[PDB]
């Protein structure tokens, strides 16, 4: 079993963690459960958060590996291998030029704000915005609601794709959560252990990870999607529950 | 007579070159009638231009006189006298975060942009935009259209004052071309030369320059305020125009 969860409300939602969730992660450590973050968020913010890879960020763009992986996948950095999936951020960025030429309008995203911009708009500190800031793939947008659907369009006229990670639009050419999960699934040492997968996801937007695994938990508010589980709550002891309820009667 | 100008749509060109001006401008100096910049731009931007004070900046909220100007007015800064006739930039971005949070959506200004950005936006050079946003007073406001009554009506709820340059939305509070206008003049070392003014625009944050003045004329892009002075052409063929028309039979 492999345990694969977005950050955003399934793990984090109240800033990191919380008691509930904590309990719920110590006890698949300790059965040996590997779990994998696979987040909107970039490598700077989940190493910030203290993660450990394997995980995924900036919505499948790029998946990390410790450097010593048992299967040699990605190009080596540091203490990891990075298995890029996506465009590099610098090409999106000149893409989305490209789509405010189409659009006739602005398209702003982080590139174009300060950490203290980024910050007020999203509720993270200074620091956290910088490291929201250190892009490698997918661009956060800030758009306004009522011209939206006309970004959109300029977008995908220029080979963009987009996608809402809870707050804002995001934009990217290769991101796909499930694509990084599949990726991720057959670069597994122990092709056993990845057989059967679970995903647990805080977003009725989080189908591309509900369809690469095996067992999907939707841990929001409101009726989860068709073949997805639902936990009563949502947040920690959502998580918490889903753990409790359908993962330890399985180990 | 003084002659009190707006720079961008009135005195300089669609590029925001002073070029066009020039002769006009010159026509001016030769019969000794002098020309203040009445800018929505920063200190920066007028330097860079090469325009000499006294000046006003920011939609009048700071007043830009010589160090040695005759009359004793505001503080010393190397080779000028500052008067601050409204609240700092500093003010004026916390309070916008009141008027975010009541729009219940972004209000974004030049701070909270890069000068790359800026430049996009503008159509500046990289340089010039980190001149733009060398902002001492006034915030200029990147709204989408859709946004902009709610964004407006926010900003009077939380009490800072809006207008616009020509091309951009504004925030502040006490900044007024009208009221930076009426103090210079009082400051003025000739009275008699203060006493007939001539304010020249093109946009909205022009129209209390024009009251606060004795000859208006409006160069901007379609009908004028009412009651003030039209030209067949806006921007710096207007303001030539005026100044061979309406100016120099007054100066006879
Ligand atoms: O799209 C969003 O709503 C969130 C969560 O999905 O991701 C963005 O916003 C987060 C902050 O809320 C950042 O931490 C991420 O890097 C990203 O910019
Ligand atoms: O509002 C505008 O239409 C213009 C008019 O001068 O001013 C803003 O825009 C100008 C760039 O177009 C800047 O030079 C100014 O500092 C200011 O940000
Ligand atoms: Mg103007």
């Amino acid at each position: 079993m492999i345990v694969f969860t977005d950050l955003d409300g399934t793990l984090l939602d109240e800033r990191g963690e919380l008691g509930p969730a904590r309990e719920a992660l110590e006890r698949l450590r300790a059965l040996g459960v590997p779990v994998v973050p696979v987040t909107a968020k970039t490598r700077k913010e989940v190493e910030a958060l203290g993660l450990e890879p394997p995980f995924i960020v900036e919505n499948g763009g790029g998946l990390y590996l410790p450097r010593d992986w048992p299967v040699r996948a990605g190009r080596p950095k540091g203490g990891y291998r990075v298995v890029s999936l996506a465009w590099p951020y610098r090409k999106v960025r000149a893409r989305l030029r490209e789509a405010e030429a189409l659009a006739g309008r602005p398209i702003l995203g982080y590139g174009d704000l300060t950490a203290e911009a980024v910050a007020r708009l999203t509720g993270l500190s200074r620091e956290a915005a910088r490291r929201a800031k250190a892009r490698e793939y997918d661009e956060t947008l800030v758009l306004c609601p009522e011209e939206v659907e006309a970004v959109l369009e300029a977008l995908e006229a220029v080979g963009l794709e987009w996608t809402h990670g809870g707050r804002f639009y995001h934009a990217a050419k290769g991101a796909d959560k499930g694509r990084a999960v599949a990726r991720l699934r057959a670069l597994w040492p122990d092709p056993e252990e990845a057989r059967f997968a679970v995903g647990l996801g805080d977003s009725l937007n989080d189908l591309p990870l509900f369809r690469a695994v095996d067992l999907a938990v939707y841990v929001g508010r409101g009726d989860p999607p068709e073949g997805v589980l639902a936990t009563p709550a949502p947040g920690p002891e959502g998580f918490r529950y889903a753990v409790e309820r359908y993962l330890l009667p399985r180990l």
